[PDB]
Protein backbone atom coordinates (compact mmCIF):
# COMPACT_ATOMS: atom_id res chain seq x y z
CA UNK A 1 0.00 0.00 0.00
CA UNK A 2 0.82 3.79 -0.35
CA UNK A 3 2.45 5.06 2.90
CA UNK A 4 3.58 8.73 3.49
CA UNK A 5 5.89 10.35 6.07
CA UNK A 6 5.88 13.71 7.82
CA UNK A 7 9.25 15.32 8.29
CA UNK A 8 10.10 18.31 10.42
CA UNK A 9 13.31 19.54 8.86
CA UNK A 10 14.49 21.71 11.82
CA UNK A 11 17.47 24.11 12.11
CA UNK A 12 19.25 22.02 14.81
CA UNK A 13 17.16 18.75 14.84
CA UNK A 14 14.79 16.86 12.52
CA UNK A 15 11.92 14.60 13.53
CA UNK A 16 9.97 12.03 11.37
CA UNK A 17 6.48 10.69 11.94
CA UNK A 18 4.02 8.36 10.24
CA UNK A 19 0.26 8.21 10.68
CA UNK A 20 -0.77 4.56 10.78
CA UNK A 21 -3.67 2.62 12.28
CA UNK A 22 -5.44 5.71 13.60
CA UNK A 23 -2.38 6.89 15.55
CA UNK A 24 0.77 8.93 14.87
CA UNK A 25 4.09 7.22 15.42
CA UNK A 26 7.25 9.26 15.89
CA UNK A 27 10.08 7.09 14.64
CA UNK A 28 13.21 6.58 16.69
CA UNK A 29 16.54 6.54 14.89
CA UNK A 30 18.73 3.43 15.01
CA UNK A 31 20.39 5.02 18.03
CA UNK A 32 16.90 5.13 19.55
CA UNK A 33 16.44 8.91 19.49
CA UNK A 34 13.04 10.35 18.50
CA UNK A 35 14.79 13.46 16.93
CA UNK A 36 17.98 13.51 14.81
CA UNK A 37 20.61 16.36 14.70
CA UNK A 38 20.52 18.28 11.36
CA UNK A 39 24.34 17.67 11.20
CA UNK A 40 26.45 16.48 8.27
CA UNK A 41 30.08 15.63 8.91
CA UNK A 42 32.59 14.89 6.15
CA UNK A 43 35.59 12.96 7.37
CA UNK A 44 38.74 11.37 6.03
CA UNK A 45 36.80 8.09 5.34
CA UNK A 46 33.00 8.76 5.43
CA UNK A 47 29.91 11.01 5.42
CA UNK A 48 28.30 11.05 8.89
CA UNK A 49 24.69 12.19 9.35
CA UNK A 50 22.66 12.80 12.56
CA UNK A 51 24.09 11.81 15.95
CA UNK A 52 27.34 10.30 14.73
CA UNK A 53 28.07 13.59 12.98
CA UNK A 54 27.20 15.74 16.01
CA UNK A 55 29.26 13.58 18.36
CA UNK A 56 32.51 14.15 16.45
CA UNK A 57 31.94 17.89 15.99
CA UNK A 58 34.52 19.00 18.57
CA UNK A 59 37.07 16.77 16.88
CA UNK A 60 36.11 17.90 13.36
CA UNK A 61 34.56 21.39 13.59
CA UNK A 62 35.64 22.59 10.12
CA UNK A 63 33.99 19.84 8.06
CA UNK A 64 30.92 19.23 10.28
CA UNK A 65 28.01 21.20 8.83
CA UNK A 66 24.90 22.39 10.64
CA UNK A 67 22.56 25.37 10.20
CA UNK A 68 22.03 24.77 6.45
CA UNK A 69 18.39 25.94 7.05
CA UNK A 70 19.79 29.41 7.78
CA UNK A 71 21.31 29.35 4.26
CA UNK A 72 18.70 27.42 2.22
CA UNK A 73 17.18 29.27 -0.77
CA UNK A 74 19.15 32.41 0.25
CA UNK A 75 21.41 34.56 -1.96
CA UNK A 76 25.11 34.82 -0.96
CA UNK A 77 24.61 38.61 -0.70
CA UNK A 78 21.87 38.18 1.86
CA UNK A 79 22.54 40.18 5.02
CA UNK A 80 21.53 37.17 7.12
CA UNK A 81 24.01 35.05 5.15
CA UNK A 82 26.83 37.60 5.60
CA UNK A 83 26.19 37.92 9.38
CA UNK A 84 25.69 34.13 10.04
CA UNK A 85 29.03 33.17 8.26
CA UNK A 86 31.23 35.00 10.87
CA UNK A 87 30.03 32.44 13.48
CA UNK A 88 30.46 29.14 11.62
CA UNK A 89 33.64 26.96 11.81
CA UNK A 90 33.07 25.61 8.24
CA UNK A 91 33.73 27.64 5.06
CA UNK A 92 30.88 29.17 3.01
CA UNK A 93 31.80 30.17 -0.56
CA UNK A 94 30.05 32.27 -3.17
CA UNK A 95 28.93 30.59 -6.38
CA UNK A 96 26.79 32.54 -8.83
CA UNK A 97 25.64 34.47 -5.78
CA UNK A 98 24.51 31.13 -4.43
CA UNK A 99 26.03 30.12 -1.11
CA UNK A 100 27.91 26.83 -1.00
CA UNK A 101 29.52 25.04 1.93
CA UNK A 102 33.16 24.11 1.16
CA UNK A 103 34.60 21.22 3.27
CA UNK A 104 37.40 18.60 3.30
CA UNK A 105 36.08 15.13 2.31
CA UNK A 106 38.34 12.02 1.90
CA UNK A 107 41.31 14.43 1.62
CA UNK A 108 39.64 16.56 -1.12
CA UNK A 109 38.08 20.03 -1.24
CA UNK A 110 34.36 19.60 -2.07
CA UNK A 111 31.58 22.24 -2.02
CA UNK A 112 27.78 21.63 -1.47
CA UNK A 113 24.62 23.76 -1.85
CA UNK A 114 22.46 24.11 1.36
CA UNK A 115 19.73 21.85 -0.30
CA UNK A 116 22.43 19.24 -0.90
CA UNK A 117 23.27 19.25 2.81
CA UNK A 118 19.59 19.21 3.75
CA UNK A 119 19.00 16.46 1.20
CA UNK A 120 21.52 14.40 3.27
CA UNK A 121 19.59 15.06 6.58
CA UNK A 122 16.35 14.13 4.65
CA UNK A 123 17.98 10.89 3.41
CA UNK A 124 18.73 9.99 7.05
CA UNK A 125 14.99 10.70 7.84
CA UNK A 126 13.84 8.74 4.71
CA UNK A 127 16.10 5.79 5.86
CA UNK A 128 15.05 5.97 9.58
CA UNK A 129 11.37 5.72 8.44
CA UNK A 130 12.14 2.83 5.99
CA UNK A 131 14.01 0.95 8.80
CA UNK A 132 10.88 1.21 11.03
CA UNK A 133 8.27 0.30 8.32
CA UNK A 134 10.31 -2.37 6.52
CA UNK A 135 9.69 -1.06 2.98
CA UNK A 136 10.87 2.03 0.98
CA UNK A 137 9.00 5.32 1.70
CA UNK A 138 9.11 8.26 -0.77
CA UNK A 139 5.88 10.21 -0.28
CA UNK A 140 6.52 12.94 2.31
CA UNK A 141 5.20 16.23 3.65
CA UNK A 142 8.11 18.53 4.55
CA UNK A 143 7.54 21.51 6.92
CA UNK A 144 9.25 24.96 6.81
CA UNK A 145 8.95 28.12 8.97
CA UNK A 146 5.94 30.35 8.18
CA UNK A 147 8.17 33.31 7.29
CA UNK A 148 9.92 31.27 4.58
CA UNK A 149 9.78 32.81 1.10
CA UNK A 150 9.05 31.06 -2.19
CA UNK A 151 12.74 30.70 -2.97
CA UNK A 152 13.25 29.08 0.42
CA UNK A 153 10.29 26.72 -0.07
CA UNK A 154 11.50 25.53 -3.49
CA UNK A 155 15.03 24.85 -2.12
CA UNK A 156 13.52 22.69 0.70
CA UNK A 157 11.45 20.78 -1.98
CA UNK A 158 14.63 20.49 -4.11
CA UNK A 159 16.32 18.90 -1.04
CA UNK A 160 13.44 16.39 -0.74
CA UNK A 161 13.66 15.48 -4.46
CA UNK A 162 17.52 15.03 -4.24
CA UNK A 163 16.89 12.81 -1.12
CA UNK A 164 14.52 10.65 -3.27
CA UNK A 165 11.26 11.81 -1.72
CA UNK A 166 8.11 12.78 -3.56
CA UNK A 167 7.21 16.05 -1.74
CA UNK A 168 3.38 15.97 -1.31
CA UNK A 169 3.23 19.44 0.15
CA UNK A 170 5.45 21.99 1.83
CA UNK A 171 3.52 23.16 4.86
CA UNK A 172 4.25 25.70 7.55
CA UNK A 173 5.75 24.55 10.88
CA UNK A 174 3.01 26.39 12.97
CA UNK A 175 0.22 25.06 10.67
CA UNK A 176 1.52 21.45 11.31
CA UNK A 177 1.49 22.11 15.08
CA UNK A 178 -2.17 23.22 14.93
CA UNK A 179 -2.96 20.16 12.84
CA UNK A 180 -1.29 17.97 15.47
CA UNK A 181 -3.72 19.32 18.06
CA UNK A 182 -6.60 19.04 15.54
CA UNK A 183 -7.29 22.80 15.84
CA UNK A 184 -8.49 22.80 12.20
CA UNK A 185 -11.39 20.43 13.22
CA UNK A 186 -13.18 22.59 15.89
CA UNK A 187 -15.90 23.28 13.27
CA UNK A 188 -17.39 26.54 11.89
CA UNK A 189 -16.22 30.04 12.83
CA UNK A 190 -12.78 31.60 13.29
CA UNK A 191 -10.28 29.98 15.65
CA UNK A 192 -7.27 32.09 16.69
CA UNK A 193 -4.16 30.04 17.48
CA UNK A 194 -0.83 31.27 18.77
CA UNK A 195 2.20 29.06 18.33
CA UNK A 196 5.04 29.47 20.81
CA UNK A 197 8.02 27.74 19.18
CA UNK A 198 11.29 27.87 21.13
CA UNK A 199 14.06 25.75 19.62
CA UNK A 200 17.73 25.29 20.40
CA UNK A 201 18.82 28.26 18.28
CA UNK A 202 15.64 30.02 17.03
CA UNK A 203 12.48 31.42 18.55
CA UNK A 204 9.27 31.74 16.56
CA UNK A 205 5.85 33.14 17.44
CA UNK A 206 3.06 32.54 14.93
CA UNK A 207 -0.53 33.61 15.10
CA UNK A 208 -2.99 31.77 12.82
CA UNK A 209 -6.70 32.15 12.13
CA UNK A 210 -8.38 28.83 11.24
CA UNK A 211 -11.73 29.59 9.59
CA UNK A 212 -13.76 26.49 8.57
CA UNK A 213 -10.62 24.30 8.68
CA UNK A 214 -8.71 26.76 6.47
CA UNK A 215 -5.41 28.25 7.73
CA UNK A 216 -4.36 31.89 7.49
CA UNK A 217 -1.03 33.24 8.81
CA UNK A 218 -2.06 36.51 10.54
CA UNK A 219 1.33 37.40 12.17
CA UNK A 220 4.89 36.10 12.58
CA UNK A 221 7.37 37.41 15.18
CA UNK A 222 10.46 36.15 17.13
CA UNK A 223 14.26 36.02 17.45
CA UNK A 224 16.28 34.10 14.85
CA UNK A 225 19.19 33.83 17.29
CA UNK A 226 17.45 32.93 20.54
CA UNK A 227 16.89 29.41 21.89
CA UNK A 228 17.93 26.53 24.15
CA UNK A 229 21.70 26.93 23.45
CA UNK A 230 21.63 30.43 25.07
CA UNK A 231 20.35 28.97 28.31
CA UNK A 232 23.18 26.45 28.03
CA UNK A 233 25.75 29.22 27.70
CA UNK A 234 24.34 30.94 30.79
CA UNK A 235 24.92 27.71 32.73
CA UNK A 236 28.47 27.32 31.26
CA UNK A 237 29.49 30.87 32.42
CA UNK A 238 27.97 30.22 35.89
CA UNK A 239 30.05 26.98 36.18
CA UNK A 240 33.26 28.46 34.73
CA UNK A 241 32.89 31.02 37.52
CA UNK A 242 32.15 28.37 40.13
CA UNK A 243 35.28 26.47 39.13
CA UNK A 244 37.35 29.62 39.65
CA UNK A 245 35.74 30.13 43.05
CA UNK A 246 36.29 26.52 44.08
CA UNK A 247 39.75 25.86 42.58
CA UNK A 248 41.29 29.19 41.53
CA UNK A 249 41.78 27.90 37.95
CA UNK A 250 40.34 29.46 34.73
CA UNK A 251 39.09 26.64 32.45
CA UNK A 252 37.68 28.93 29.74
CA UNK A 253 40.67 28.76 27.37
CA UNK A 254 40.64 24.94 27.32
CA UNK A 255 38.42 24.10 24.28
CA UNK A 256 37.77 20.46 25.45
CA UNK A 257 36.95 21.39 29.08
CA UNK A 258 34.41 24.05 28.02
CA UNK A 259 32.83 21.68 25.40
CA UNK A 260 32.51 18.87 28.00
CA UNK A 261 31.03 21.39 30.47
CA UNK A 262 28.58 22.69 27.76
CA UNK A 263 27.41 19.11 27.09
CA UNK A 264 26.87 18.64 30.87
CA UNK A 265 24.97 21.99 31.16
CA UNK A 266 22.62 21.07 28.35
CA UNK A 267 21.82 17.75 30.22
CA UNK A 268 21.55 19.44 33.68
CA UNK A 269 19.12 22.00 32.06
CA UNK A 270 16.87 19.22 30.68
CA UNK A 271 16.76 17.51 34.16
CA UNK A 272 15.70 20.94 35.59
CA UNK A 273 12.55 21.04 33.45
CA UNK A 274 11.24 18.09 35.46
CA UNK A 275 13.09 18.49 38.76
CA UNK A 276 14.23 21.19 41.20
CA UNK A 277 17.87 20.06 41.32
CA UNK A 278 20.45 18.85 38.73
CA UNK A 279 23.96 17.57 39.37
CA UNK A 280 27.01 17.84 37.15
CA UNK A 281 29.24 14.74 37.09
CA UNK A 282 32.34 15.55 35.08
CA UNK A 283 35.39 13.35 35.51
CA UNK A 284 38.80 15.14 35.24
CA UNK A 285 37.27 18.40 33.84
CA UNK A 286 40.48 20.49 34.00
CA UNK A 287 44.01 19.57 35.18
CA UNK A 288 42.71 16.22 36.58
CA UNK A 289 40.14 18.00 38.79
CA UNK A 290 36.72 16.32 38.78
CA UNK A 291 33.72 18.70 38.67
CA UNK A 292 30.93 17.17 40.72
CA UNK A 293 28.48 19.97 41.59
CA UNK A 294 24.78 20.84 41.67
CA UNK A 295 22.40 23.57 40.54
CA UNK A 296 18.78 24.36 41.39
CA UNK A 297 15.82 25.25 39.16
CA UNK A 298 15.67 28.64 40.99
CA UNK A 299 19.40 29.40 40.29
CA UNK A 300 18.97 28.31 36.60
CA UNK A 301 15.84 30.52 36.28
CA UNK A 302 17.96 33.33 37.78
CA UNK A 303 20.89 32.77 35.32
CA UNK A 304 18.31 32.96 32.44
CA UNK A 305 15.65 35.35 33.95
CA UNK A 306 16.11 38.13 31.34
CA UNK A 307 16.16 35.67 28.42
CA UNK A 308 12.89 34.04 29.47
CA UNK A 309 11.36 37.51 29.78
CA UNK A 310 12.38 38.40 26.23
CA UNK A 311 10.11 35.72 24.74
CA UNK A 312 7.03 37.75 25.65
CA UNK A 313 8.01 40.78 23.55
CA UNK A 314 7.77 38.79 20.31
CA UNK A 315 4.37 37.57 21.50
CA UNK A 316 3.18 41.15 22.09
CA UNK A 317 4.37 42.20 18.66
CA UNK A 318 2.53 39.32 17.02
CA UNK A 319 -0.70 40.32 18.74
CA UNK A 320 -0.34 43.90 17.44
CA UNK A 321 0.52 42.83 13.83
CA UNK A 322 -2.46 40.38 13.83
CA UNK A 323 -4.63 43.18 15.45
CA UNK A 324 -5.75 40.98 18.38
CA UNK A 325 -6.06 41.27 22.17
CA UNK A 326 -4.70 38.53 24.57
CA UNK A 327 -8.37 37.39 25.17
CA UNK A 328 -8.95 36.82 21.43
CA UNK A 329 -6.53 33.88 21.16
CA UNK A 330 -8.43 30.60 21.38
CA UNK A 331 -5.44 28.27 21.64
CA UNK A 332 -1.82 28.41 22.80
CA UNK A 333 0.46 25.76 21.25
CA UNK A 334 3.95 24.94 22.55
CA UNK A 335 6.61 23.77 20.11
CA UNK A 336 10.32 23.12 20.67
CA UNK A 337 11.93 21.30 23.61
CA UNK A 338 12.79 24.62 25.38
CA UNK A 339 9.00 25.01 26.00
CA UNK A 340 9.35 22.26 28.56
CA UNK A 341 10.94 24.84 30.93
CA UNK A 342 8.42 25.53 33.75
CA UNK A 343 9.40 29.24 34.06
CA UNK A 344 8.77 29.67 30.27
CA UNK A 345 5.34 27.91 30.54
CA UNK A 346 4.52 30.01 33.64
CA UNK A 347 5.50 33.26 31.92
CA UNK A 348 3.37 32.49 28.87
CA UNK A 349 0.51 31.32 31.08
CA UNK A 350 0.64 34.49 33.19
CA UNK A 351 0.62 36.65 30.07
CA UNK A 352 -2.58 34.96 28.91
CA UNK A 353 -4.13 35.29 32.43
CA UNK A 354 -3.90 31.57 33.42
CA UNK A 355 -5.05 30.07 30.06
CA UNK A 356 -4.14 26.40 29.73
CA UNK A 357 -1.48 25.57 27.15
CA UNK A 358 -1.49 22.80 24.57
CA UNK A 359 1.52 20.73 25.63
CA UNK A 360 0.27 17.11 25.63
CA UNK A 361 2.11 16.22 22.44
CA UNK A 362 5.87 16.46 22.76
CA UNK A 363 6.90 19.98 21.77
CA UNK A 364 9.87 18.54 19.88
CA UNK A 365 7.56 16.27 17.92
CA UNK A 366 4.37 18.37 17.43
CA UNK A 367 5.41 19.58 13.95
CA UNK A 368 6.44 16.07 12.77
CA UNK A 369 3.11 14.77 14.26
CA UNK A 370 1.04 17.34 12.29
CA UNK A 371 3.18 16.73 9.16
CA UNK A 372 2.58 12.95 9.46
CA UNK A 373 -1.19 13.65 9.81
CA UNK A 374 -1.14 15.82 6.63
CA UNK A 375 0.98 13.33 4.71
CA UNK A 376 -1.57 10.60 5.37
CA UNK A 377 -4.42 12.86 4.33
CA UNK A 378 -2.72 13.89 1.08
CA UNK A 379 -1.51 10.42 0.13
CA UNK A 380 -5.04 9.14 0.64
CA UNK A 381 -6.37 12.01 -1.46
CA UNK A 382 -3.87 11.48 -4.27
CA UNK A 383 -4.62 7.75 -4.29
CA UNK A 384 -8.42 8.20 -4.06
CA UNK A 385 -8.20 10.56 -7.11
CA UNK A 386 -6.55 7.57 -8.97
CA UNK A 387 -8.93 4.72 -7.81
O1 LIG B 1 17.47 21.79 19.73
C1 LIG B 1 16.49 21.38 20.66
C2 LIG B 1 16.53 22.23 21.91
C3 LIG B 1 15.46 21.88 22.94
C4 LIG B 1 16.16 21.55 24.27
N1 LIG B 1 15.49 20.51 25.01
C5 LIG B 1 15.00 20.69 26.26
N2 LIG B 1 15.14 21.90 26.83
C6 LIG B 1 14.64 22.02 28.10
N3 LIG B 1 14.04 21.10 28.83
C7 LIG B 1 13.91 19.87 28.23
C8 LIG B 1 13.31 18.85 28.99
C9 LIG B 1 13.17 17.61 28.47
C10 LIG B 1 13.62 17.31 27.17
C11 LIG B 1 14.20 18.30 26.42
O2 LIG B 1 14.61 18.12 25.13
C12 LIG B 1 15.01 16.83 24.72
C13 LIG B 1 15.54 17.01 23.33
C14 LIG B 1 16.91 16.96 23.09
C15 LIG B 1 17.39 17.16 21.80
C16 LIG B 1 16.51 17.40 20.76
C17 LIG B 1 15.15 17.44 21.00
C18 LIG B 1 14.67 17.25 22.28
C19 LIG B 1 14.37 19.60 26.93
C20 LIG B 1 17.56 21.15 23.82
O3 LIG B 1 18.51 21.21 24.87
C21 LIG B 1 17.85 22.14 22.69
O4 LIG B 1 18.28 23.41 23.17
CL1 LIG C 1 9.95 4.30 16.88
Amino acid sequence: KAAAIGIDLGTTYSCVGVFQHGKVEIIANDQGNRTTPSYVAFTDTERLIGDAAKNQVALNPQNTVFDAKRLIGRKFGDPVVQSDMKHWPFQVINDGDKPKVQVSYKGETKAFYPEEISSMVLTKMKEIAEAYLGYPVTNAVITVPAYFNDSQRQATKDAGVIAGLNVLRIINEPTAAAIAYGLDRTGKGERNVLIFDLGGGTFDVSILTIDDGIFEVKATAGDTHLGGEDFDNRLVNHFVEEFKRKHKKDISQNKRAVRRLRTACERAKRTLSSSTQASLEIDSLFEGIDFYTSITRARFEELCSDLFRSTLEPVEKALRDAKLDKAQIHDLVLVGGSTRIPKVQKLLQDFFNGRDLNKSINPDEAVAYGAAVQAAILIKSTRAAAS
